[PDB]
């Protein structure tokens, strides 16, 4: 029962998008691990994401549960926030984090225009 690490949400795919009705948000979308599949029976694969601003000094988590893809509202245009994603394989739980993505936030965020 030793705690090794198979694979994490891997090809952490960061995208921002500007719907015309909607409010503008950071759709983060990740690929689930290769083999496996935690889908037969209730265990399902949930992932937690953090995520934060260069000029925040704390880290934001939201869990996103069984979903594979999260949204953040509250950005601003114009500026670099860090995210990061990862589940919690059955053998393989983990308590630490490493796939800290850069994700530059346009300021055409806002529809000044």
């Amino acid at each position: 029962m030793y705690i090794v690490q198979p694979d994490p949400p891997l090809e952490l795919a960061v995208e921002v998008k500007q719907p015309e009705d909607r409010k503008p948000y950071l759709w983060i979308k990740w690929s689930p691990p290769t083999l496996i599949d935690l889908k037969t029976g209730w265990f399902t694969l949930l992932y937690e994401i953090r995520l934060k601003p260069e000029k925040a000094a704390e880290w934001e988590i939201h869990f996103a549960g069984q979903q594979t893809e999260f949204k953040i509202l509250s950005l601003h245009p114009g500026q670099k926030y860090l995210v990061q994603v990862r589940c919690k394989p059955d053998h393989g739980y983990w308590s630490a984090w490493s796939p800290a993505t850069f994700i530059q936030i346009p300021s055409d965020f806002t529809m000044n225009d």
